[PDB]
RNA sequence: AGACAGCAUAUAUGCUGUCUUU
RNA sequence: AGACAGCAUAUAUGCUGUCUUU
């Protein structure tokens, strides 16, 4: 029951505290801000943090002004202020931004991953019948306030999985129609997807005069001049542009790859590495800590050499009931608890349809026996599945199978149910990477149809009962009939509301928009979705979009003084909180703004395995939530969740929270997030694509 | 047939530096 | 550990000069 979080006290106190400071000409638009900044540590050579419109130089400069020009060629100018003396830090951000620096000046990093190299370079390299496979160690570095407003390091250790195959000569050598995969160049940090190639011999003699000027990097700029000076090498060269419009030369680009996305032999071999023991990591973590250390508290940098600690576990309705009224009282087994369970049945008749992808034609046992045992169990539970049809297709790549597949789905029409047994294909392409599964999960979603998808390893692996119990779960969610309900989530919420958006782009401008907002009533049941998009609104779409919400609200008519809660898998903006103001007064409810941030979160290492609720409390009422149980083949990684605005203490909005991960209705496997806004960003996305307008409202969670 | 040096190639070797891994 | 750059070096064989040997 002790748990500790790499996140290390971190303080800032020199015997030299005289700065020099730098103040712009011309007010600086905001999203230059960093790169003005990166711009003045180059240049200066000392640290620098931004405070305010100023730049803070930990050393003394004597060149009263500074020119610095962004990647446009675009000057900025900065007067110097003069000496001030640094009596501490304003904010997480600023020191973040000096200690970085720090690093860099010093070079522990980069003398970190070259020692981790001369020892495990060989068990680092990885093989597998064609291509051969790094995974390169990353070291990061944030800072954040404690509660108690101690600055903290968060420090992490990871491993990026990457092949020895620079784009030149994958589009060179190689291909056809690349691009969509993720990039990252030689000697720069920055990782992001492609979104436009052209050859370099379109450009002349000044386009790489212009990039050798600027690129901020020694790798990108010692590449830019190779294309500069050797003549013939820019009709060689092919040009890519990231996702923060970068634009790079090709040899400087290799790919990351996910786990998923290799060899079923690449990652079980590779697998022992970037997943690994907490300990383990940790040990690292600490080591690397230690380097720090003594690269830092000689300019005064203070480092606390001890984890922070869980503030403890918080306790949520986890009290579960069926249309009968068995409990938790059941509960002690999961398993015994679905099987005896009685579900609540809004839908007597299902209609499904079925898909069997598979490489023979006389091998549909395991698959018929486990349909059949299964037809038995929802009938037990007063639910007859009519089959409308099946489809058997034949196919011996994944490549094959994608292409039949899609007239097969395109036709299915009116049904309740698909459920697809697909086969495994063990390689392919190491580009032309598709999921089976995820592309039938498309495809589908895309139809609005729930599904039910089975891996035949599935079947191969896994015993008939445990498999069983499992789908019936969902199968049954997914359609409407609810297993159980949930006795009561704490507070008196009248309403939970998960709201995701995502936005195409083009230039600078929001374009396209799918928008996907999910209400809970106070239990928890889902009492209807929204799936709507929205056209081009400048200024105007944040305003729109929520306001629609609001509405919405009172047409299913929540009364005035009603508690509404929102989640949001994602950073809120100050145009958004000041939107859910205005109409939580013009509607008139009592409203608590919750934004969960899922991804790089500080990890809980300990011996308990049953984490869930496990907490840490950071500044400005935000949460180190821990929601599902520690795996030991996956990498755990909690929530952050933080209270926006609103009269509840977060202690009990995490509760809610946990409650609602339990109706995303998935007893066997762990999912982070809870239902309100689970899968929410995927299907936003997913719709994005959508050629064409859609509305769409249910009261059937079909995404399951 | 021999010792010097200066040139030619090949092979093999020792150190430094850079990047692979800022 | 490997690849590129910059230095150092061994051994084999000839090469041109050069002593000697007048």
């Amino acid at each position: 029951k002790e748990a500790l979080l790499n996140l290390y006290r971190i303080e800032y106190r020199p015997k030299d505290t005289t700065f020099t400071v730098f103040k712009p000409t011309h007010e600086i638009q905001k999203e230059k801000l960093n790169k003005v900044r990166w711009r003045v540590f180059l240049q200066t050579g000392l640290p620098t943090f931004r405070r305010e419109d100023e730049f803070w130089c930990a050393g003394k400069v004597e060149k009263d002004t500074l020119y610095l020009t962004l990647s446009n060629g675009e000057i900025v100018e900065l007067k110097r202020v003069g000496e001030e003396e640094f009596r501490g830090f304003q904010n997480e951000r600023e020191c973040q931004e000096l200690f970085r620096d720090f690093l860099t000046k010093t070079k522990v990093k980069d003398k970190f991953i070259s020692d981790f190299y001369k020892k495990f370079r060989d068990k680092i390299t990885v093989q597998g019948k064609n291509r051969k496979i790094a995974l390169i160690p990353e070291v990061n570095e944030k800072v954040l306030k404690s509660e108690e407003g101690y600055f903290l390091l968060h420090l992490d250790l990871k491993f990026r999985i990457q092949p020895f195959e620079t784009l030149q000569t994958l589009l060179e050598r190689n291909d056809f129609n690349p691009k969509r995969i993720r990039v990252k160049p030689i000697g720069i940090d920055f990782v992001g997807r492609v979104q436009d190639v052209f050859k370099a011999k379109e450009k002349g003699e000044e386009f790489f005069r212009l990039c050798m000027e600027r690129s901020t990097h020694k790798s990108s700029k010692k590449a830019w001049e190779e294309l500069l000076k050797n003549r013939e090498l820019r009709e060689k060269a092919f040009l890519v542009v990231l996702e923060k419009g970068y634009t790079y030369p090709a040899t400087i680009l290799k790919p990351v790859l996910t786990y998923e996305n290799l060899e079923d032999e690449e990652r079980n071999e590779v697998a022992d590495i970037v997943r690994m023991e907490p300990g383990k990591r940790l040990n690292l973590i600490r080591y690397i800590l230690r380097r720090y250390v003594k690269a830092l508290r000689d300019y005064g940098w203070y480092i606390s050499p001890e984890e922070e600690r869980a503030k403890g576990k918080l306790n949520f309705k986890d009290t579960v009931l069926d249309a009968k009224g068995k409990n938790t009282k059941v509960i002690t087994n999961l398993r015994k608890f679905l099987e005896l369970c009685r579900p609540f049945v809004k839908k007597d008749v299902l209609s499904v349809e079925i898909i069997s992808v598979s490489v023979y034609k006389k091998l549909e046992w395991r698959k018929e026996e486990f349909l059949k045992e299964l037809i038995n169990f929802l009938k037990n539970k007063g639910i007859k599945l009519k089959i409308k049809g099946k489809s058997l297709i034949l196919a011996q790549t994944r490549e094959e199978a994608k292409e039949k597949l899609i007239p097969v789905i395109n036709k299915i029409k009116d049904v309740d149910l698909v459920i697809v047994f697909l086969e495994e294909y063990p390689k392919v392409d190491p580009y032309k990477s598709f999921l089976l599964y995820d592309f039938v999960k498309r495809e589908l979603l895309k139809k609005m149809i729930p599904s039910q998808v089975i891996l035949n390893r599935t079947l191969k692996n896994e015993n008939l009962k445990f498999v069983l119990l499992n789908v019936a779960e969902q199968v049954l969610a997914k359609t409407g009939n609810i297993p159980y309900k949930l006795k009561e989530i704490e507070g008196k919420v009248d309403a939970f509301v998960g709201i995701d958006i995502s936005r195409i782009t083009r230039d600078g401008k929001t374009v396209n928009a799918v928008a996907f907002t999910k209400i809970f009533n106070s239990k928890g049941e889902l009492v209807r979705y929204y799936l709507t998009s929205y056209p081009a609104f400048g200024e105007k779409l944040t305003e729109k979009a929520i306001g629609d919400v609001f509405s919405l609200l009172e047409k299913l008519g929540f009364k005035k003084g009603s508690k509404i809660v929102v989640h949001r898998d994602g950073r809120l903006y100050r145009d958004e909180v000041a939107a859910f103001k205005k109409y939580g007064e013009l509607y008139g409810y009592s409203l608590e703004l919750l934004e969960i941030i899922k991804r790089n979160n500080p990890r809980f290492f300990s011996n308990e395995k049953f984490i869930k609720g496990y907490f840490y409390k950071l500044s400005e009422d935000s949460v180190i939530l821990a929601t599902y149980n520690q795996v030991y083949e996956g990498t755990h990684q909690p929530i952050k969740v933080r209270k926006v605005y609103g009269e509840l203490p977060v202690e009990v909005l995490c509760s809610q929270i946990l409650s609602l991960t339990l109706m995303n209705y998935s007893s066997f496997q762990p999912i982070k997030l809870p239902a309100t806004v689970h899968y929410s960003d995927k299907i936003t996305k997913l719709m994005l694509r959508g050629i064409e307008p859609i509305k769409k409202e249910g009261d059937i969670m079909y995404w399951l």
